[PDB]
């Protein structure tokens, strides 16, 4: 059915683990065939798993990228949810620390239908050797 | 203009100030005047200044602080984590919550959505 508020707590952390061991296949199986993604919000959303595999895999690739989750996952009883984060990863060839909040909402079977990825550069820290 | 994403995070951080003090004449001031309000989101959203005033007004023992940066885009959204104090159910409670806020050109709030439920309240038992 529509996950519940635990469900959805679930959910969105496995995401974060699937990104943090950068698996694009099991990503886009959390996803649902017509799912949308704005990633960073803000830009057009891009449409469908064949463009949110293309979106993963040139964002999970040739790069090298870690996620953790850094507060608890924030969830409603209408099968959506919010989550803090940050990402570890290469931001023009030096080593970068962003920080991210996920916003998702899914489906009666537990499938992303929508996910909103809010950060910009004000967001964005290049750390030091 | 619209907000900056600089401009969107210091907003959105002097929104939680005025929560934290509860000043609602002052909170319903940075909502536009047709604005809608979804809190805690999945309930039916609240519109315009009266209902959102009144809202705000029912609601507001509580304190209420940031508890990470303020994530802002370059189309004058943002969404920031922050954490609640309050009675709830008689007892003093703590709440994790997740603003998403999109503003108009004139750096007024046009939509306001606060995630959490139940699994993010933590009740502190009497001691």
């Amino acid at each position: 059915n529509l996950p519940t508020a635990q469900e959805v707590q679930g959910l969105m952390a496995r995401y974060i683990e699937l990104v943090d061991v950068g698996d694009i296949e099991a990503i886009v199986q959390m996803y649902a065939d017509d799912a949308t993604v704005e990633n960073p919000f803000g830009q057009p959303p891009i449409h469908g798993r064949e463009q949110i595999a293309a979106f993963y895999r040139q964002g999970l690739g040739g790069g090298k990228v870690r996620a953790s989750l850094t507060g608890p996952v924030r969830a409603s009883h209408n099968g959506s949810g919010a989550m803090p984060f940050r990402v570890e990863m290469v931001w023009n060839g030096q080593p970068s620390a962003l920080d991210v909040i996920d916003v998702m909402r899914f489906d009666e079977h537990g499938r992303i239908q929508t996910c909103q990825a809010y950060w910009s550069e004000v967001n964005l820290s290049v750390r030091e050797p």
